[PDB]
């Protein structure tokens, strides 16, 4: 349901580093 960079259906994924 949350994180950064890491799913395919809700909306987060990745984005830096």
């Amino acid at each position: 349901i949350a994180s950064a960079s890491c799913t395919t259906x809700i909306c987060t994924c990745s984005c830096s580093s």
